[PDB]
């Protein structure tokens, strides 16, 4: 545990300053206070270290959403969506360097792409289930297929949060992105036609 | 012109089968019926060939949007947005291999990233201008800042169209993506609160 956790913490700290390609196994070993061959005991590559960091951040979001999902529904519909979107905002926003490196790795790592895809499918399925339950309650109109609406809104959040965190041009400023996403989710879920 | 256009057509044809990394200068030269050194006359790298292909596709979309933007406004608001989103759907959807390769290159090419960023900023600015004009006409409510709403909706379209064209998991099916995006644009622009 001890040495594994030091490698992960070292990697998260160095990713704040430079991309994974500019971080060496020696940097990771040195920061974790172990030798290079001892590193190779705990991980095969710096790529494996990033996969584990991303797995931890994604599971932290998923666990926080599970906590919310299994509590009573907020009776204010806008606040119910805002609290859930905020789990992603705070969780990924608290790990920007891992977020940035992980989104980059989706192009070069089938494991990173698979991890991201699995969790997106879960979050989309859960979004769709809540939309469906809102329609059954008569709170939301029967407009688009709930699963297709959930997919586009989750993909919006993926792209828009990422752009905000990375300060891309174009991007919504980070202090405006939650309100912007909640508006679009609430109008598109509750909006007639 | 002749030999430049053959190189571009060869490159677009080969990108339908394999990524740029798996295409050689010899493949491009051979398909364009020229020698390797003659290729280097027209382009420094296969990376430069992709930049030119992406520039052509992006300018084709931009010219088609300009054509629409300077014609009279469709008096049906849903149809006005649908026709504009459809320019991106048809244009990028007609050049999926260049779209896929270009989005991949944004990570490795500052020129590709700059080209994509410039055009996204233009399209977001134009979206925001139309929202603002709808609010001035009393057709749309004064909700979110128009430029922030435009940014999230354009980023949604970037991510969602890309995912559909690439058949990513998750994705909206290509036959459903236009209706899905138009619903979200129209409810979020015209929707009160
Ligand atoms: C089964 C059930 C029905 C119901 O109507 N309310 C709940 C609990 C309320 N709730 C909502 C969420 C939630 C809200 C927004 C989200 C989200 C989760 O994940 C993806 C991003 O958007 N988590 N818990 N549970
Ligand atoms: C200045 C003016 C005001 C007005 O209200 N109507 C027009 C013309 C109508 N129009 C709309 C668009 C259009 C619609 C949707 C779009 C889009 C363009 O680009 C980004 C994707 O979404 N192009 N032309 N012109």
């Amino acid at each position: 545990d001890d040495r594994e956790l030091a490698i992960l913490a070292t990697a998260e700290n160095l990713l704040e300053d430079r991309p994974l390609a500019d971080i060496s196994v020696d940097d990771l070993a040195k920061g974790a206070g172990i030798s290079r061959p001892t590193f190779y005991f705990y991980f095969p590559s710096k790529e494996a270290v990033l996969l584990t960091l991303l797995d931890r951040v994604v599971n932290q979001a998923d666990m926080a959403l599970q906590t919310l999902a299994e509590n009573p529904a907020d009776t204010d519909r806008e606040n119910m969506w805002r609290t859930g979107i905020n789990v992603f905002f705070e969780t990924f926003g608290s790990h920007k360097a891992v977020t940035r490196a992980g989104q980059a790795a989706r192009a070069t790592s089938v494991e990173v792409a698979e991890l991201w895809s699995t969790f997106m499918q879960k979050w989309i399925a859960y979004t769709a289930a809540v939309i469906d339950a809102e329609r059954d309650r008569g709170a939301a109109p029967r407009t688009l297929p709930a699963h297709e609406l959930a997919t586009a809104l989750n993909l919006m959040n993926e792209r828009t949060l990422f752009a905000s965190f990375a300060g891309e041009q174009p991007s919504v400023p980070e202090a405006r992105v939650l309100d912007t996403l909640v508006h679009i989710w609430v109008t598109s879920i509750y909006g007639e036609n």
